[PDB]
């Protein structure tokens, strides 16, 4: 599709950047030092937060509209539990004192982002290869024009 009308492939270029980042940096960090522990959940913390905004730009400037178009049924906008990825990260700044606790957290840790990437990925692509496809369908070409250049802008604050 015409970068002008694509509204997900920029902003996942970014998405997938920092899942790269977290990854390298989760795969480096020793879970036996306290300052490398919390640096990385500050990290963590600082990514899903610019995920978390990903979301709700997508939400308030395209599938709502979307959906206000149709009406006939959904796919819906899923979830991917950011909420509940940034509820873990403040529990082990906030609750874990100690190296046992550190290394109990980082076993979690690792399943549960794991976990995430495994959601996230298929997510971001079932946007473009069946959202996008959609939004050419129930809007015309100046219109997703004029959406893409209010998504692209938020992602640019
Ligand atoms: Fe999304
Ligand atoms: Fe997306």
């Amino acid at each position: 599709f015409p970068e002008e009308v694509d509204v997900f492939t920029a902003p996942h270029w970014r998405m997938k950047q920092l899942v790269g980042l977290y990854c390298d940096k989760l795969s480096k960090t020793n879970f036996s030092n306290n300052n490398d522990f919390r640096a990385l959940l500050q990290s963590l913390y600082a990514t899903f937060k610019e995920f978390k905004m990903h979301e709700q730009i997508e939400n308030e400037y395209i599938i709502g509209l979307l959906q206000q178009r149709s009406q006939t049924i959904y796919n819906v906008h899923s979830d991917n539990k950011l909420s509940e990825m940034l509820s873990l990260f403040e529990k082990g700044l906030k609750n874990v004192k100690n190296e046992y606790e550190q290394l109990n957290y980082a076993k979690q840790l690792k399943e549960r982002l794991e976990a995430f990437t495994r959601d996230f990925l298929p997510h971001m692509k079932e946007e473009e290869e069946v959202f996008q496809p959609m939004l050419m369908e129930y809007f015309t070409y100046e219109e997703l024009k004029d959406i893409k250049k209010k998504v692209i802008a938020q992602h640019c604050s």
